[PDB]
């Protein structure tokens, strides 16, 4: 298992513009287009993203291209971030994937706000961090996905994803 396989379990693949759990316009493998209520603003972001007139529909190919850019940008954001970098560097390979997952879902900013859990992860207090992470909007709004990521941090194995 690797970061792409993991995120693809969590995000799914949709080739036509769709709304987020949050009601936001998205496409592909969880590629958020706009937080704006117009399908028209979304379409325009889509064409700008792909470099063609898409009419709200992309190919697999275009979907995976956007996925590659997003994962790359997630990793780079982690590495550029003063709060995130230290925790990332301290972690093993599997747990590294769990933090990447959070960053992809919520952005750098969102995750850098989990102060206390970050602290506990650096300290390698796995059970404690799992309990603290659960106390969030994140867990309450997307419990199955949060629980898969949380187990990953807790155990350091890919078991939550075996099932899936």
């Amino acid at each position: 298992m690797n970061i792409f396989e993991m995120l693809r379990i969590d995000e799914g693949l949709r080739l036509k513009i769709y709304k987020d759990t949050e009601g936001y316009y998205t496409i592909g493998i969880g590629h958020l287009l706009t937080k704006s209520p117009s399908l028209n603003a979304a379409k325009s972001e889509l064409d700008k993203a792909i470099g063609r007139n898409c009419n709200g529909v992309i190919t697999k190919d275009e979907a995976e291209k956007l996925f590659n850019q997003d994962v790359d940008a997630a990793v780079r954001g982690i590495l550029r971030n003063a709060k995130l970098k230290p925790v990332y560097d301290s972690l093993d390979a599997v747990r590294r994937c769990a933090l990447i997952n959070m960053v992809f879902q919520m952005g750098e900013t969102g995750v850098a706000g989990f102060t206390n859990s970050l602290r506990m992860l650096q300290q390698k207090r796995w059970d404690e961090a799992a309990v603290n992470l659960a106390k969030s909007r994140w867990y309450n709004q997307t419990p199955n996905r949060a629980k898969r990521v949380i187990t990953t941090f807790r155990t350091g194995t890919w078991d939550a994803y075996k099932n899936l």
